[PDB]
């Protein structure tokens, strides 16, 4: 598939520096939705601020496990469907933590706009195109995890 390459070719560009961009990511998503940060509550406390999370070597080891569950949506983006259930698990995991159904839509817009920022001229349409629908199947099975 052509997608499949496409997302494969712009995601190695990512790979190379999880953490960075990854830091992107997150930093974009309190920007679009600062609710999300309470819900991290390493050692009992919240985070006041955003800048606050970049501190904590506890989110920033969450910002690794999250790039490793991109890495595997990447890895099987032709069958991705051998991935759902870790994802639906994953995804009540964090309806546990407290993410919303809806806040998993901006972690969608976060991780384009973190590949967006990433390949400057390279992110073409197309890449764009194949990344939300990657993307937006593991939402469908992160989503999964809120079922009923
Ligand atoms: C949307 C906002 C998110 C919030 C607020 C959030 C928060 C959390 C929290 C508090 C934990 C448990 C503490 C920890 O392990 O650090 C957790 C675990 C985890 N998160 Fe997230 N998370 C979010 C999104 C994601 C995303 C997008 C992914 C991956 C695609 C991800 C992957 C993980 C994984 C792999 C774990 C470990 C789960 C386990 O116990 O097996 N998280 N997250």
């Amino acid at each position: 598939r052509p997608e499949s390459e496409l997302i494969r070719q712009s995601w190695r560009v990512v790979s190379r520096s999880p953490l960075e961009h990854g830091t992107v990511l997150f930093a974009r998503l309190f920007a679009l939705e600062p609710s999300l940060l309470p819900l991290f509550q390493y050692n009992g406390r919240q985070f006041s601020s955003p800048e606050d999370s970049l501190s904590s070597p506890e989110f920033l080891d969450h910002i690794r496990k999250v790039m490793l569950v991109i890495d595997a949506a990447v890895t099987n983006v032709e069958d991705l469907s051998s991935l759902e259930e870790y994802l639906t698990s994953l995804g009540r995991k964090h309806r546990a933590v407290g993410v919303r159904l809806s806040s998993w839509s901006t972690v969608g817009e976060s991780l384009l706009y973190m590949l967006e920022k990433s390949l400057g001229p390279d992110f073409t349409p197309a890449t764009r195109t194949a990344w939300s629908r990657l993307y937006g199947a593991v939402v469908q099975a992160m989503s999964r995890g809120w079922d009923g």
